[PDB]
DNA sequence: CCATCAGAAAGAGAGC
DNA sequence: GCTCTCTTTCTGATGG
DNA sequence: CCATCAGAAAGAGAGC
DNA sequence: GCTCTCTTTCTGATGG
């Protein structure tokens, strides 16, 4: 079983997690925690059963322990086991050796040459999980190779995605199916953490693909018309899911009123085409202005209503359409061309408008938003032509 | 059984390691040293499983040795054994000529002749290294052959890479498949003596490859395009072997998810030019698990990302491209042209932008990043140029 | 068999022996030489079976080799093959290591763990000779172990002796009464490289040795009085044993009818020093030369009479003893000191003689031969000064 | 840093 | 007796 | 609705 | 070349 180390050493504590309901091995629902430890030349990874130890489990903080258990290496310290408040006179050194080395995260490709029965330790990111009725084979990978974890009883059916750094703490290495699966056993524990960051903007495809997308309006523009022959009126529009954001084209204006910024909608038909979201009828958006659903995590809100770099638009497929904002200080006027020449910090470009908007009236000292308009490039210079769907605005 | 001499006699201490652990006869983990000693007349390789004779086996010491067993012409010395000291009146003076004769390795082509199990003590040069999941065979060659070993256990892949000189304690001679081989003892050791490096640029060009490669990348940059005519993509990375390190150019946009850092990957039937090496369709990689276990040297890493200075790239023959990053300190633009006067801590010089990377809005006090520029130079000094397969960014703080 | 190796081949020759006879497969006797070759990258050993190749196969020299063969990783080249006169452009670089590794011999103690038939090459000392009806057994040593090695035909009974160094080419290895030993084969070569008598002038001590040491005289002086005021007479010889020389201070002059040139003699009870040996009475010396046979090597004769060069002394440790003949250029006398300037290709010193020797006439052009003068210096040069026990004359 | 390797320079044996 | 040369040796050199 | 701060990880230095 | 540690950077996280 456990051995009982019965000396008392002095520790450090370097880690630790929060109190979480486990089952005891007599069947109870009661709480427990995890850390790890370094002594003056090796660390211990350690249990907590008491859960009323949970001050001294402070980081940074030493701590003598005596009468503890060792169970396959790990240190057990339940209801019974001493842990006291060390001295100022009774603090151990622990090179930047041992701490550099017990919070390393090992390869998997180490985890399917070990032997059944061991217990590991380590945060990985996951490559595809597949749910199943009582557990869910969690595919972690990493450079050294790809392995399966089985999760049940507590951690059966989680939060999480295809891509989260699934902390993992006392799991069981199995020899299942020939191959080497991981299953939790009874002390164990899961923290997730998703490094959720995408700019660049969603471009969801199928056409006719109509359902649900519950939004939430952010940004919009006055509408305008686009066709001068039958006066057909529009206007654009970025919303956001909680996950992703999407550039709206909307064709009905009687949406104006639905359209509203920080209103939440779940709205229906919509075609991908040119990445955009082309709404064509308002009979696919519900008020519903009454009945909360997201927030958008801050940095979403940032990255969806953001301003493009020119740096990042010369590494762009020469087709794409952009929406930003951007300082003039060049206009040449030919043949019903209005030519733009703009820059920011990072490059410089030239803006190519023709058609209606050349009724828009600016000149080099004051900025200017653009929305929809194609990306193009010459020998000379890269170019942003105006579109069918094109619009823009001066500001302050 | 074994030999047993018990009375003493006088030795002078050549060479000693340090102390590393092993399997006793009993199974057991205990620890033990090689050391190398030498009589007046003979020197002898000595065992020593009794770690706390550490401080008696230093080099130009001299012991005398009593109740010591002996085994293959070589003395073995364990917890049932009498080292002493012995006093500057009882020196042996053992000549130079066991000291030049005993660090000299045997030639290879003499233990190809050698009987099954017997044992070897040298120093070789690996000369192309080969991991199994069990154990691990490394080639050697020298001036007389070339034999395969077998390390398995405690040398299945170490920490070495070839071109190194590694020195083997106590292997066995084994006849596997009808050659040779050096397997692994219960008293077997390696300790290294590294060299090698190849820093500079990268390496040479094999055009139209029809062999294999397996490298890792180090430093992969965005995508870009280098012809406006007809929107063609590419992007600029970097890459390595355990020895050698190579700079790449991919022209099929696709392949930039396959070439992230840390990606042990893998690529066929390439092409060369000019120190870069081409590649011109997705079905050239394949990051599909070819090597996890793959060890780069960080010099390697640091040699590769590294970035010359200016006295070193005046010593280079101009015709070589340049990569790396400097510091702007004048800007002076003419006619659809900009120049852009870089300096290090030994100099300065100049670099010529000509087209689509004029567009870009650098200023001195912030750092510019280039990658494949041409490297010319005048009357009035050097500079680098920006060619067909240009590309740079700023960053600053 | 043999493997046959048909490319091209281009290699720089490292060493050759002389040629030799040996018998072919078909039972005619031929000759042949052993050569060493290297490529850039590795080296080779050559058995050499068409004699006319010989200057081809000369030191430093490059050649191109095809259609030749292979046993035990050992090259053969017959009438077949093709060995042609490489170009200079042709040249290679050939690392200084491969010439290292291939003209290093293997060491006993891994030759003994051999399989049966293996072919070695190496230069080693031997240790003991013991000359049988039809073959000879030479043990030889190194300093990893020693091993029997059979020589039969041609080299059985060869001229050599203990300490001489054999060069051995192509042996076998045979397993005897459970020992490994080195037999000879069709292709065995021997050369010869001198033994080991190198002197190094002799040894001090000063006890009163009790033992004895059976020299020859080599050279000896007239009698002379080294104290005036008591007419005290001595004589300086030099003598030899087989392996060593020793300079002898004789102060009882009876024995000038033993010491004499050839004359072989026993020396007892006799005295170290100042790196001098000392005989202070007759009964220490017989006459009777009961060794006939002592031998003093040429190498031993000719180094125990050697001159040591002037820019050597100037090396020397100050208060030694010194004995040579040196060519005398200046001479100068002020107040009974004369000085006599001596010299030779390597520089020039000064020879300070004082007292009975101012007597000995000798002028500019003449070789002065000075026997167990001091040698001092100042800040003005070396000199070598008369002592008590000093001689010298004008040859 | 840890000891190796290499160009230069000194020492031994054969020959004119 | 002197000279050419193979052998042996010390210290500067390499390297990342 | 926005800025500052902080822990981790890649890259570099002193010394072995 | 190898190792401990000082330095620099990207991105997720805080709050009145």
């Amino acid at each position: 079983g456990a051995v009982l180390h019965s000396e008392p050493l002095t520790v450090m504590v370097l880690t630790a997690t929060d109190p979480f309901e486990y089952e005891s091995p007599e069947h109870e629902v009661k709480n427990m925690l995890h850390a790890t430890v370094a002594t003056v030349s090796q660390y211990f990874h350690v249990k907590v059963f008491n859960i009323n130890l949970k001050e001294k489990f402070t980081k940074k903080n030493f701590i003598i322990i005596s009468n503890y258990f060792e169970s396959k290496g790990i240190l057990e310290i339940n209801e019974t086991s001493s842990v006291l408040e060390a001295a100022p006179d009774q603090m151990i050194e622990v090179p930047n050796s041992i701490i550099r080395n017990a919070n390393a995260s090992p390869k998997i490709c180490d985890i399917q040459k070990g032997t059944s029965g061991a217990v590991f330790y380590g945060v990985f990111t996951l490559h595809k999980k597949t749910v199943n009725r009582k557990n869910t084979i969690y595919e972690i990978k990493d450079g050294s190779g790809s392995i399966e974890v089985v999760g049940s009883g507590k951690w059966h059916n989680i939060n999480c995605k295809e891509g989260d750094k699934l902390h993992l703490f006392c799991f069981h290495l199995k020899t299942i199916d020939r191959q080497p699966k991981l299953v939790c056993g009874e002390h164990s524990f899961i923290k997730i953490s998703k490094r959720g960051n995408v700019p660049k903007e969603p471009a969801k495809e199928e056409d006719h693909h109509h359902g649900p997308k519950q939004v939430m309006v952010l940004k919009v523009t006055e509408p305008f018309t686009y066709d001068l022959k039958e006066d057909k009126r529009m206007f654009h529009a970025t919303v956001a899911t909680e996950t992703e954001f999407f550039r709206v084209k909307v064709f009905d204006t009687a949406l104006k009123s639905k359209f509203i910024p920080r209103n939440i909608i779940a709205i229906s038909d919509y075609f991908g085409c040119n990445g955009f979201l082309e709404i064509y009828r308002a009979s696919c958006v519900s008020d519903v202005n009454v009945n909360p659903t997201m927030v958008i995590s801050n940095t979403l809100r940032q990255r969806a209503n953001a301003t493009p770099k020119i740096s990042y638009l010369f590494s762009q497929a020469r087709g794409t359409f952009v929406s930003g904002e951007y300082l003039v200080n060049k206009k040449t006027e030919r043949n019903k061309f209005i030519y733009y020449g703009i820059g920011d910090d990072t490059g410089k470009m030239e803006v190519v408008v023709y058609g209606r908007l050349t009724n828009v009236r600016c000149e080099p000292g004051s900025k200017l938003r653009l929305v929809c308009f194609e990306l193009t490039s010459t020998e000379d210079g890269w170019q942003l032509r105006s579109v069918r769907h094109s619009y823009m605005q001066v500001i302050n």
